């Protein structure tokens, strides 16, 4: 398995990339800053490799003060148990807690009710545009750099694993995401490489794609 990566992609903006009888998945996530202050969106893949970037940033002086999880799976959520031994907030919404749980799996300390809310005010926002990957799935939008987050929602190639996936609810929810996030510059996802606000349409594009096929 390859180890992770920590990518700048601009000024208080990373990119980590994990990796985890299939094969290997390849998952990339952010890492936001807020002054000093570092906040994972999405934890990495493993345990493991959640601590290998905490570390990372803790080492270059700042400060982890949160986490939130776009979605159950653990390719987003992996790292909580290990963040709440650390004292370091995590965050979900209450639809994500309430199938981690019926996983059995540790839940985030944090979570909120609404479609839209701000974790940070003006900073990070999270929005829910409906079910399409999974039933949780929300993407964290960054207002001050017009960077959006989608995680495993937005799947411009191919929508993937479909073992949890709302075929047809994704292609309306898509078009929800593409409604509000038009004004996105990048468009980062958990399994694509990074674009602009186009990645919407392509999702959508392949939900509509994928729904007929079922
Ligand atoms: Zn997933
Ligand atoms: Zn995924």
């Amino acid at each position: 398995l390859p180890d992770l990566k920590i990518e700048k992609l601009e000024k208080g903006v990373y990119v980590h990339t994990s990796f985890e009888g299939w094969g290997v998945v390849t998952k990339h996530g952010l890492v936001v800053l807020v002054k000093n202050d570092a906040y994972l969106i999405d934890t990495p893949i493993t345990a493991k490799d959640t601590e290998k970037l905490v570390n990372w940033f803790i080492e270059h002086g700042y400060r982890i003060k949160g986490s939130i999880s776009t979605h159950f799976h653990g390719d987003s959520t992996a790292g909580i148990e290990w963040l709440n031994s650390q004292s370091i907030s995590t965050y979900a919404s209450e639809l994500t807690n309430e199938l981690l749980k019926k996983d059995n799996k540790v839940q985030a300390t944090n979570s909120f009710s609404g479609v839209s809310y701000s974790l940070i005010k003006n900073k990070i926002e999270v929005f829910y545009p409906g079910p399409g990957h999974t039933q949780d799935n929300v993407v964290v939008w960054l207002p001050e750099k017009k960077i959006l987050f989608g995680g495993c929602f937005v799947k411009p190639d191919g929508l993937g694993n479909l073992g949890d996936a709302n075929l047809e609810a994704w292609p309306k929810s898509a078009k929800i995401l593409m409604s509000k996030y038009g004004k996105a510059k990048l468009v980062v996802s958990s399994h694509s490489e990074i674009g602009n606000a186009s990645l919407l349409q392509r999702t959508w594009e392949q939900a509509v794609k994928g729904l007929n096929e079922s």
